[PDB]
C-alpha cells in the first residue's frame, strides 16, 4: 500500500538497501561471486578471515612460512596477490570492515519500503532547506572544504537512532562536546543505522589504525568525503554528523588512554578558524574556514574508544563534482 514516507527518505531506503550496489562492490573487491554468492556470506568466516589476517601481521617475527597462511585466507575469501607486506594486510582489513556491513545489510533485508525503514530501527526526518540548522549545516560543508572536487548538499536528514540517546546519557555531562563528520561507503550505511557506529574487533590487525582501534572523526568535511569512495559514474554519497563527547583530549602529533583523558586528538596542518566557531545547543560546531595550526597529519583527527561517546545526529546526501 502507498507509503506515507517523504520522497528523499523513500529514495534513501532504496539507496542504502541496494542489492546491486553490494554485488558491484564484491566484484570491485575482486571476490569470486560464483564460488561464494551474496547470500552464502557469513559473519563466522569474516571473523575467521580477520584472525588469519592478524597471523600474517604476526609474520613480523619471520617467506615460505607466510604464504602457507596467506593463501589460506584466499581459501575462506575467493578472489578472481601475496599477503606479506603491511600494506597488503591493511587493504584486506578495509575489505572485511566493509564486507561485514554488507552481511548485516543483506541479513536485515532477508508495501516493502516501509518494512525496511522499520527494520533499521531509526527515525529519519527530512530537514527543510529554509531552516536555521540547514544554513549552519551548509556553511559547515562550504567552509571546511580543502581543490580536486566540489560538494553540494542534495538532502539533510535528522537521524534519531533507537536506544542511542539512553546510551549517550552519561557522556552528555562531559565538557568539549563537538559536532564532527564521519564519512563511509554508501553500502555500509544499512549496518550503521541498525548496529550504529562501532569499533574494530580484537580479531582485526592493529597495523591499519593510526591511533589504534576506535571511532574516527574529522572537522574538515573534505577529509571524511574521501572515505565515501565516490567516482565519476556514481557521484552520490552519504556523510554523517554526530555529537562526540570528547572532553579531556589527548593531543598527539605522531598503549591505552591515560587515567583522566576521554578522547584522542590527532593534530593537523590546517584547523577551521576558531574565531568563527558557533556553539549550537551547547555543542561546538567548527564551521570556520581552514587556517594553519612538526605535525605528521593532513588535518585534525578525533578518535573516541567507547561506542557510547557518539550520538549520530544528522545525515547528508552529497553530490560530488569532478573537475
Ligand atoms: C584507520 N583507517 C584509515 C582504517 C579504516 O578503514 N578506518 C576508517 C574507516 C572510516 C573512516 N571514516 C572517516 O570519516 C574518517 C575520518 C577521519 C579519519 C579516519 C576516518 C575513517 C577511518
Amino acid at each position: 500500500m502507498k507509503s506515507k514516507l517523504p520522497k528523499p527518505v523513500q529514495d534513501l531506503i532504496k539507496m542504502i538497501f541496494d542489492v546491486e550496489s553490494m554485488k558491484k562492490a564484491m566484484v570491485e573487491y575482486e571476490i569470486d561471486l560464483q564460488k561464494m554468492p551474496l547470500g552464502k556470506l557469513s559473519k563466522r568466516q569474516i571473523q575467521a578471515a580477520y584472525s588469519i589476517l592478524s597471523e600474517v601481521q604476526q609474520a613480523v617475527s619471520q617467506d615460505s612460512q607466510i604464504l602457507d597462511l596467506s593463501n589460506r585466507f584466499y581459501t575462506l575469501i575467493p578472489h578472481d596477490p601475496l599477503l606479506n607486506n603491511a600494506d597488503s594486510v591493511q587493504a584486506k582489513a578495509e575489505m572485511l570492515d566493509n564486507l561485514l556491513d554488507i552481511e548485516v545489510a543483506y541479513s536485515l533485508l532477508r508495501d516493502p519500503i516501509d518494512v525496511n525503514y522499520e527494520k533499521l530501527k531509526t527515525d529519519i526526518k527530512v530537514v527543510d532547506r529554509d531552516s536555521e540548522e540547514a544554513e549552519i549545516i551548509r556553511k559547515y560543508v562550504k567552509n571546511t572544504h580543502a581543490n580536486a572536487y566540489d560538494l553540494e548538499v542534495i538532502d539533510i536528514f535528522k537521524i534519531e537512532r533507537e536506544g542511542e540517546c539512553q546510551r549517550y546519557k552519561p557522556f552528555k555531562q562531559l565538557h568539549n562536546r563537538r559536532l564532527l563528520w564521519h564519512g563511509s561507503r554508501t553500502t555500509n550505511f544499512a549496518g550503521i543505522l541498525s548496529q550504529g557506529l562501532r569499533i574494530a574487533p580484537p580479531e582485526a590487525p592493529v597495523t591499519g589504525y593510526m591511533f589504534g582501534k576506535g571511532i574516527y572523526f574529522a572537522d574538515m568535511v573534505s577529509k571524511s568525503a574521501n572515505y565515501c569512495h565516490t567516482s565519476q559514474g556514481d557521484p552520490i554519497g552519504l556523510i554523517l554528523l554526530g555529537e562526540v563527547a570528547l572532553g579531556n583530549m589527548y593531543e598527539l602529533k605522531h598503549s591505552k588512554l591515560p587515567k583522566g583523558k576521554h578522547s584522542v586528538k590527532g593534530l593537523g596542518k590546517t584547523t577551521p578558524d576558531p574565531s568563527a566557531n558557533i556553539s549550537l545547543d551547547g555543542v561546538d560546531v567548527p564551521l570556520g574556514t581552514g587556517i594553519s595550526s612538526d605535525t605528521s597529519l593532513l588535518y585534525n583527527e578525533y578518535i573516541v574508544y567507547d561506542i557510547a561517546q557518539v550520538n549520530l545526529k544528522y545525515l547528508l546526501k552529497l553530490k560530488f563534482n569532478f573537475k
